[PDB]
């Protein structure tokens, strides 16, 4: 049978105006190109003078000059060497060549989460062998990340873990070992050596990208030795019994470099394992008490739980934080498991790290709380103005969207829409805990993920985060790059809600800056599935302005009236139900 196998560009692509040829690859050798047209779809004009050449089953089309922002269709009728006839087309959109000029200081911030759970395991190791040396890879990719519009990267925990080269990083053994010391069976971490990390940091900084460390302060695992420890009469399990606890940490590979501190049972509140009875439990050590947490009795999670009421422990961990920023040159932190760490300590540590340098250190906590009011309460309780948090509440709306949501409610969803707290939201769609292959803790955003990204990337509040697995592994880069273009160049000025959202369509307006030519956008997203194009009458805040859809989805322009209104459009499908309208000029 005669069909098109592939094309370069693929249908629906955004391409540079510098593109010189279109390649069509057919299933059979081609005898004739009967008909061929490259049509500018906005003006409905066929481009004169295009040429083609046949090479076996390939047709190469060239001799054209593409116009930035224009939507094109290449239509063909071919005849193969068996006399089969095939009529078809591809469509593509040309990138803008002259973008709005946003002052460097006002450019939007966007984070890349630069890892996932299964990196360099199983089939991912075979298919993406470059990920066997993540720090080297990030150094190699820094220019492309910067070009894409990322301004910060969140690294996986970069210190040594209990599982050595296999640890994703959360099995914290030694904070002071960044892949420098022979500990846990390896000198490097999963990601590389300390020197490779420092090379990555310097390469990322060379491209004006900030670097955040994933700090895991709650627990320690992989103790060097076990101790006999009496449990408190207040212990939930085995009160008043001796257990054998893995609480001895002396870091013999490191041999005291950077910090002479060593850990024993007096540095921990408790543990979940007794090596005598070989029984799990929740064991509180004699004379210890669980630290103050937002929710009652949430200090214990796993491992040997750090006692942040111990002053020597506090001092070492504060020293470590200061080291990471001032000596290792990080720009901020993700605080893992933040709700399980003494809130007094979190506040004191943050302020001590912030106060140690003139650099404005970024902090985001992972407080897995899906109710907005509960998450506001958490923030209120830690009381540190610099603490941002991941917007798990907003992500709950994306989970709703999987089988259909009431889309107008995106006006009010999430911490990012909570008055007084919007600027402390770090918005996201998935991460290494919500999108993993096995042993995920929730369902992933397996449908309508683009819509979710479009929503967080165009918003005037919050700092959005892109997940490496989505961008590089699930191969959503091509679509995400369009959204990142929107954010980098267009998503500026105040944000406005609209008055005609409904069950299936949410729209949103960024007016642009009054002193920047050509910025601003109209977002339309939908959870509809009827497969039709739908419109909404929206006030763009840009009178008498022509807009185009930078996603390539709608092959029309919208020209607003003297009051700024136009009929902006979106396709009602899962796959293509987002559009971002931006000025043509
Ligand atoms: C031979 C050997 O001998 C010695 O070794 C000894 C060791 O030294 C000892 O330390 C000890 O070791 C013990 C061992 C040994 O195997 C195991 C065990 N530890 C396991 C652990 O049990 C296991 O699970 C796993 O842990 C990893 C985890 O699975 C991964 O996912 C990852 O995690 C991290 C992380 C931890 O750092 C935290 C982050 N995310 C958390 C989040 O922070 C947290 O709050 C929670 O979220 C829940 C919400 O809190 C909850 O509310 C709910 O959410 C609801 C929401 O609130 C509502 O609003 C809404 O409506 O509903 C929501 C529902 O979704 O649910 C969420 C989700 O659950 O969890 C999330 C995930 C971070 O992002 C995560 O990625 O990493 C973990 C660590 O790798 O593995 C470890 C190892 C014991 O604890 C440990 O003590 O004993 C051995 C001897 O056996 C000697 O030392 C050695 O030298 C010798 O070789
Ligand atoms: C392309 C696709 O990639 C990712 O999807 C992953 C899931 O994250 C992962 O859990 C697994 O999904 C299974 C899921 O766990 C299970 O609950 C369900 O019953 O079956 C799923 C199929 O195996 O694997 C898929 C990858 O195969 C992203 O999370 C998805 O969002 C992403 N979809 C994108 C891409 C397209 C294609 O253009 C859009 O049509 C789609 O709406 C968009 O969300
Ligand atoms: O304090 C360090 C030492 O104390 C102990 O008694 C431990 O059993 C031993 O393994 C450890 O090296
Ligand atoms: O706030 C968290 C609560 O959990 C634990 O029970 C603590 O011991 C208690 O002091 C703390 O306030
Ligand atoms: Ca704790
Ligand atoms: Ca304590
Ligand atoms: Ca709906
Ligand atoms: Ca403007
Ligand atoms: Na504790």
């Amino acid at each position: 049978s005669l069909f098109l196998i592939e094309s370069e560009p693929s249908t629906g692509a955004s391409v540079s105006k510098n593109l010189t040829e279109i390649i069509l690859i057919f299933s059979n050798d081609i005898n004739k190109v009967s008909q061929l047209a490259l049509t500018d779809l906005i003006t409905d004009s066929d481009i004169q003078g295009i040429d083609y050449n046949i090479e076996g089953n390939k047709v190469i089309i060239n001799n054209f000059s593409l116009e930035p922002t224009c939507n094109y269709r290449l239509s063909y009728e071919v005849i193969d060497i068996y006399d089969n006839h095939l009529q078809g087309y591809i469509e593509f959109l040309v990138n803008q060549s002259n973008y709005p000029q946003i002052p460097d200081q006002e450019v939007n911030h966007t984070i890349l989460q630069a890892f996932y759970w299964e990196m360099n395991t199983g089939e991912y190791a075979t298919e993406h062998p470059e990920e066997a040396n993540l720090w080297n890879l990030l150094a190699e990719r820094a220019p492309e990340l910067a070009e894409a519009g990322f301004t910060a990267v969140w690294l996986p925990p970069a210190n040594k873990g209990m599982a050595g080269i296999h640890d994703v990083g959360y099995g914290t053994y030694d904070l002071w070992d960044l892949g420098e010391f022979d500990q846990k069976g390896t000198v490097r971490t999963k990601y590389g050596t300390k020197g490779e990390l420092e090379n990555a940091i310097d390469a990322l900084h060379n491209n004006d990208i900030k670097v955040y460390f994933d700090a895991v302060l709650n627990h320690r695992m992989g103790a060097d030795y076990a101790e006999t420890v009496l449990l408190d009469e207040n212990s939930r399990d085995k009160p008043g019994q001796y257990i054998k606890a893995w609480t001895g940490f002396n870091f013999p590979g490191r041999n005291g470099e950077y910090s002479n501190f060593t850990w024993n049972g007096q540095c921990f509140d408790g543990t979940d394992w007794d090596d005598y009875s070989k029984e799990s439990g929740k064991y509180l050590f004699d004379e210890k008490s669980w630290d103050w947490t937002y929710n009652w009795d949430e200090d214990y999670l796993m491992g040997a739980d750090v006692d942040y009421e111990n002053e020597a422990v506090q001092n070492d961990v504060i020293d470590w934080g200061q080291w990471i920023i001032n000596n290792i040159d990080f720009d901020g932190f993700r605080l893992d498991a933040v709700k399980h760490i003494d809130y007094r300590f979190i506040d004191k540590w943050m302020s001590a790290v912030q106060n140690s340098s003139n650099r404005d250190v970024f902090f985001v906590g992972e407080a897995w709380v899906e109710d907005v009011d509960d998450l506001k309460g958490f923030l209120d309780t830690v009381g540190n103005p610099d603490l941002r948090v991941f917007d798990f509440p907003l992500r709950s709306f994306f989970v709703d969207m999987l089988n259909g949501a009431y889309m107008a409610d995106l006006r009010n969803a999430g911490l990012v829409n909570s008055p007084g707290y919007e600027n402390r939201a770090v918005t996201f769609v998935d991460n290494h805990d919500t999108d993993r292959d096995e042993g995920s803790y929730t369902v992933s955003i397996y449908s309508r993920k683009y819509q979710a990204y479009a929503y967080i990337l165009t918003r005037a509040e919050g700092v959005p985060t892109v997940y490496w697995k989505d961008y590089y592994i699930w191969e959503m880069k091509e679509g995400l790059d369009k959204l990142l273009t929107a954010r980098r160049y267009y998503a500026y000025g105040p944000g406005y809600e609209v008055d005609n959202n409904d069950a299936d369509i949410y729209s949103y307006v960024r007016s642009g800056f009054p002193d920047v030519a050509g910025d601003g956008l109209v977002l339309m997203i939908s959870d509809g599935t009827s497969g039709n194009v739908a419109g909404k009458w929206i006030n763009s805040r840009q009178p008498d302005t022509e807009f185009y859809d930078l996603t390539g989805h709608i092959k029309e322009h919208v020209t607003t009236d003297s009051e700024g209104y136009g009929n902006f459009k979106v396709i009602k499908s899962e796959d293509k139900g987002w559009s971002i309208w931006v000025p043509v000029e």
